[PDB]
């Protein structure tokens, strides 16, 4: 698969290449240790990069935006703010076969992460061992690929994405456990996103070009407004925003962010609140 490219802007799990069950995992305030797999907040990082730089700062999702950082002059690595040092900054090079990613650090490009055998992280001058070699793997490819969910508005507990009775168009409506209701999300390689499928249908959410910019279950198309990427909110890895193919400036939306049944749902330009925000679990 490609959804685990080394993409700006998408959170991973960061495991050592010998163990896909440990993770790096932000255990305190400021450090940093593989741990058993547990899939928190805390073991979620989103990718930042910088074209300047050509390489990444490493975000923590549990809303303390903390940074991956080299504690230099020593060999230590800790989680600190973001002070925008070059010591901040990794590379993520990555071996295309193996899947293998070196995390070579920016302030001085002779040190790469390493891994420990008691867990610990630290960097060191580079070997050939396979403790220096990390696999990434995409949170939401991880947890929602291939699977049965239902979507709810941030806006209200009890309002979901639901196909309208007797139409394409896609509205809120409060959970009645209805095939209009259950959405199979299935990457798409070719396109490096996803369709979201209706259950009662077997047509895709899809965004329709008019003045209204309504959501419909559409056919299958290779056209953009098919597919979406589907992101935590940038700082929340409990909530999510799908930005749409054709335009990733537009998202998921709910009109006028009424609540009401029946309310149209829509594609618009992305600021970020609560009307744009979506709970989504597996059925």
């Amino acid at each position: 698969t490609n959804a685990n490219d080394l993409r700006n802007n998408e959170v991973f799990f960061i495991s050592p290449s010998n163990n896909t069950n440990k993770v790096l995992d932000k255990i305190s305030q400021s450090e940093v240790k593989l741990w058993n797999k547990l899939s928190g907040a805390n073991q979620k990082w989103r990718l930042i990069y910088d074209t300047n730089k050509q390489a990444y700062k490493i975000k923590v999702m549990d809303n303390t935006s903390l940074i991956l950082t080299w504690n230099a002059p020593l060999s230590s690595v800790s989680v600190k703010t973001d002070t925008n040092g070059d010591n901040q900054y990794w590379y993520l090079l990555q071996n295309y076969i193996s899947r293998n990613v070196i995390i070579r650090n920016y302030m001085n490009p002779n040190l790469v992460l390493q891994y420990n055998i008691d867990d610990t992280l630290m960097v060191s001058t580079q070997t050939s061992s396979s403790n220096q070699f990390f696999k990434f793997s995409n949170c939401i490819y991880e947890a929602l690929n291939n699977r049965n969910c239902k979507l709810q508005t941030q806006l209200n507990s009890d309002r979901f994405l639901s196909k309208n009775l007797n139409s394409q168009i896609i509205v809120l409506w409060q959970w009645f456990d209805s095939s209009r209701q259950k959405w199979i999300i299935e990457y798409n390689e070719t396109k490096s996103a996803y369709t979201l499928k209706c259950q009662e249908n077997n047509r895709y959410l899809t965004w329709i070009q008019n003045s209204n910019n309504y959501v419909e279950t559409y056919q299958s198309t290779d056209s953009l407004i098919q597919y979406w990427n589907i992101n935590y909110l940038d700082n929340d890895a409990s909530k999510y925003i799908l930005y749409n193919l054709q335009d990733t400036n537009r998202v998921l939306d709910v009109y006028n962010s009424q609540i009401a049944n029946g309310t149209h749902v829509i594609v618009d330009s992305y600021h970020g609140n609560t009307n744009q925000q979506w709970i989504i679990n597996l059925i």
